């Protein structure tokens, strides 16, 4: 489970100093209390003085990435924090793998959609268009490794 | 009510693509029911310029102070470790009917004058001294934006 390893990456960057980075908590309301969905992605924070955004999402799909895990207020508001020159991306866990998708790349697809009906991303299409991600012992999912490379030279 | 400033304050910042922050959702430990926690974090955070924008809201109704019991422990190290990492923190209060951005350095003092010495509260003077008074508006209602222009942006 990709959030079990996101969550004990995100302690270890804490603990370790080298981001502040959380989870924002499922929005319910009142009273009981219900599910709203958000119109946010659930990831940010800080590392070196700049705005870290991303959602996350895994699939058990051996073949593409079915693009309705996302919803388009989590679109929109990637695109509202690139506006702002933002980090901003998703982190998806598929074909044994774990990548790094930049929010561009993402919008690419997620535009694509409907006209005609590719609603999905390929394993192809993700290898040609995001980063590996290097798992670890500890952290998990070293994505700020990739926020490095891309952001920080 | 500040809670509220606050939220038509951020909608006005996004749709006018000022910036984009937003209230965390309070945690809920879900018998199915409701059990509220408290978080290891402050309320507001996002983003303004590529710079991560970080804060917390409170009003006070007293006349004389602003106690300190309105900050838990986890919240203010949650503060320096964002400071450190070159974040720019503050809080917003709302008291002695004013608004006013108090930045995390001054606000790390006055916490620190329990953890070294004994009190504490904010007092309308030392507030007052301390924090910038925010300008009240109808869009924004709360322009907090305009002091960390003034103060982190270009002075």
């Amino acid at each position: 489970t990709l959030e079990d390893d996101l969550n004990e990456t995100n302690k270890y960057y804490l603990t370790n100093q080298i981001a502040v980075i959380h989870k924002k908590p499922t929005p319910v309301q009142i009273v009981n209390a219900y599910f709203k969905q958000s119109s946010t992605t659930d990831y940010n924070g800080i590392y070196k003085g700049r705005y870290i955004d991303f959602e996350a999402k895994e699939t058990k799909n051996k073949t593409s990435f079915p693009l309705q895990n996302f919803h388009d207020h989590q679109i929109e508001h990637m695109k509202q924090v690139k506006a702002q020159d933002g980090i901003c991306f998703v982190i998806i866990s598929a074909f044994d793998q774990v990548y790094f998708l930049e929010a561009d790349k993402l919008f690419y697809f997620w535009d694509r959609k409907e006209k005609n009906g590719r609603k999905s991303i390929r394993k192809d299409e993700l290898e040609e268009t995001a980063y590996p991600i290097s798992l670890g012992y500890a952290p998990r999912i070293d994505y700020i490794s990739i926020i490095e490379q891309l952001y920080f030279s």
